[PDB]
DNA sequence: TTAGT
DNA sequence: AGT
DNA sequence: TAG
DNA sequence: TAGT
């Protein structure tokens, strides 16, 4: 996720 | 940082 | 068996 | 990545 | 088992 | 020097 916490997705 | 971007600190 | 601060 |  |  |  995020980042953080990429995306999702990408 | 944070997490993310601990703290500072801890 | 992921891809991607 | 983020004294 | 970081998400 | 630290601690998703």
């Amino acid at each position: 996720t995020x980042p953080g916490v990429t995306x999702p997705g990408v």
